[PDB]
């Protein structure tokens, strides 16, 4: 089965560039009844929009509140408020209005292109939360198949162990620009039932150990696989002699001052040879304008193989499933369009840019470049290089105006994207009550998975760090002032600082 990550690990890897937020904090249990008091009070402040909005705006005014802090703050907020998604959303929307109003003297086409603010990161976390269903239901499967096809196609030819260059690839920079003879090899491998694994002559023994591990650990998530450097490989040449096969040993040869890694052909391993796997820089080499034709068609073959898989994926991402309409996407796109009308922005391009800078570029591009955010699978610099080419094509598909390989396909992708944004305009509008019932359901669903207490405590450190600034901000806000929020804020600080000393001291 497709090795999906649990929802918590998905959130963990996308929200933060964490184990603390998953398990209950092993803080002292004698001051714990006192701690829950301080966190409860602070929750009350956080759950009041007149505090939170002022709180965020105040932190962002600081010249020493770094970009990562604004992002760490945003994610902590998403986790803490995860049980109150409706309230979280409305906070985000107000904060988004403030962002748009602040950019009223700038080009509207530059909106939401980066993530240098608390709200921008909040948007990414909202999209992520709301698209996890899409992944599990429709997009996750073709994406995983594409990954499998990418890996399969590259393994057809040789791969350099050091440079990572191969015969097949989508990236012009990773082409094995050398012409080296390489014949396939089948190996009857054991693992203390015997199985058969295909490799190449030029494959190093690390690479072979890896290719073997993939066969024996097929129906197993990657985090449970042993490693190449953890296993040994043993050849059975005859009945009186066996040979442990390693990348480097006594048989290793030096050429031109450099030492070649031991290949499958270095030991001259025959076809169908019995092998046994068991548990236990720039000084060494392996295989070392206009692009020539002999390399060009190696790029074409790889693209041609995956083309079916790739089309399926983009279609999955850029189309509506009738069984389950994208309520969230529809809700935010209605918000963007409504926000544009109020300000005299009718230019179709800017709207297209807004939508694009909200969902496809915010969530999907990083998803295409980071499959580990979704699956418990392996990351290699080579597969990454192919994903970069693919993701760039997706990026180009979203625009309006090494980039030669997919040049023919992009115009059709653009029409799909335009056909996709039209679909969302064409689906029946969802009311606020309908969308909130959805957000309520999702909050109920994932209620006991995140440790909100740890999240609150981390947020508090920002509040403590800027204790006098928030106080001033709260008193400079007549609404916050009238409802005694600066008093309630100081009550939290006082109570928290008494509790933290009781625990750690």
């Amino acid at each position: 089965g497709i090795p999906f990550l649990e929802y918590k690990h998905f959130v963990t890897r996308t929200f933060f560039p964490t184990h603390p937020l998953l398990g209950e904090w092993n803080i002292p249990e004698h001051c714990r009844p006192s701690m829950e008091e301080g966190i409860s009070l602070f929750s009350s402040l956080l759950n009041n929009k007149h505090f939170l909005i002022v709180f965020v705006h105040a932190l962002e005014q600081q010249k020493d509140f770094a970009v990562r802090d604004r992002c760490s703050l945003a994610s902590l907020l998403t986790i803490a408020l995860h049980g109150k998604l409706e309230y979280y959303t409305s906070i985000m929307k107000e904060l988004l209005v403030d962002l748009i109003d602040a950019s009223a003297a700038k080009n509207p086409k530059l909106m939401l292109r980066r993530t240098e603010s608390v709200v921008e990161k909040m948007l990414t976390n909202w999209m992520s939360i709301c698209m996890y269903g899409c992944l599990r239901e429709t997009v996750g499967e073709p994406f995983f198949l594409l990954l499998c096809a990418i890996k399969q196609q590259i393994n057809k030819g040789s791969i350099d162990a050091i440079t990572g260059k191969a015969r097949y690839t989508l990236n012009e920079e990773w082409l094995l620009r050398e012409n080296i003879e390489a014949k396939p090899r089948n190996l009857n491998v054991s693992f203390q039932d015997s199985l058969s694994v295909r490799a190449m002559d030029t494959d190093t023994l690390t690479q072979v150990k890896e290719k073997i591990l993939e066969a024996f650990c097929k129906n197993v998530p990657y985090s449970q696989w042993p490693r190449a450097e953890d296993v040994d490989l043993e050849w059975f040449a005859s009945s009186t002699q066996s040979y442990v096969l390693r990348d480097l040993d006594d048989t290793s040869v030096v050429e031109d001052g450099r030492k070649k890694l031991n290949t499958l052909a270095h030991y001259k391993i025959p076809e169908g040879a019995s092998l046994a796997m068991s548990l236990t820089t720039e000084k060494y080499f392996h295989l070392v304008k206009v692009l020539p034709e002999i390399y060009l068609t190696r790029l074409l073959s790889t693209k041609g193989t995956l083309q079916k898989f790739l089309d399926d994926l983009f279609k999955a991402i850029l189309s509506i499933r009738e069984d389950k309409p994208p309520l969230a996407v529809k809700y935010f796109f209605d918000f963007l369009e409504e926000q544009a009308e109020k300000r005299g922005i009718s230019d179709p391009d800017t709207l297209h840019i807004w939508k694009t800078n909200s969902l496809p570029l915010r969530f999907w591009v990083n998803i295409l470049k980071n499959p580990q955010f979704v699956f418990d699978i392996e990351k290699t610099d080579h597969i990454d290089a192919c994903l970069s080419v693919i993701a760039q094509a997706f990026i180009d598909a979203c625009s309006i105006s090494n980039k030669l390989l997919y040049a023919k396909e992009i115009p059709e992708y653009r029409k799909t994207v335009q056909r996709y944004y039209k679909q969302i305009q064409d689906m029946t509008p969802l009311s606020e009550q309908e969308m909130n019932a959805h957000l309520a359901e999702e909050s109920r669903k994932y209620q006991n998975e995140f440790n909100t207490n740890v999240a609150m405590a981390e947020i508090y450190k920002y509040a403590k760090r800027y204790r006098p600034q928030i106080m001033a901000a709260l008193e400079a806000n007549p609404t916050a002032r009238r409802t005694q929020l600066q008093h309630k804020f100081e009550q939290v600080v006082a109570l928290m600082e008494n509790n933290i000393y009781e625990c750690y001291s």
